[PDB]
């Protein structure tokens, strides 16, 4: 039930603020993760890595992890102003949801009282 790409509709911040989003996009393929954001150029940039469930939550971790054998990879990626300004997941490179809705259609994270809310694309 959570094959397929997710357009990131908006963000619902806990005071109440809505923001907009167009650009972006959240793929789940059985444990393997994607993540897109767009370009009305024709070109867009994305992100990989893996989801594990568990209970009403789901744990996102952006490959590569920050492994002994992969530390430095991982710093040049959790440094890159892309993924600080797409995810902001912080050095870990890896956020914990809970998972609010999930249909064929809508779909809504939490994290912290912000809201992630995606339509099915």
């Amino acid at each position: 039930d959570w094959v397929g790409k997710w357009q990131l509709r908006e963000y619902q911040y806990p005071d109440g603020k809505v923001q907009k989003v167009d650009s972006i996009f959240y793929g789940f393929q059985k444990g393997s993760f994607l993540a897109y954001c767009m370009n009305k150029s024709g070109s867009y940039e994305g992100f990989y890595g893996y989801y594990k469930l568990k209970d009403d939550e789901i744990s996102i971790t952006l490959w590569p992890d920050n492994s002994s054998g992969n530390e430095a990879a991982h710093e040049e990626l959790v440094n890159s102003a892309s993924y600080k300004n797409f995810f902001g997941w912080g050095d870990t490179g890896e956020r914990t949801f809970k998972v609010e809705e999930l249909t064929d259609k809508k779909m809504r994270l939490n994290y912290e009282g912000t809201k992630y809310v995606f339509r099915k694309y």
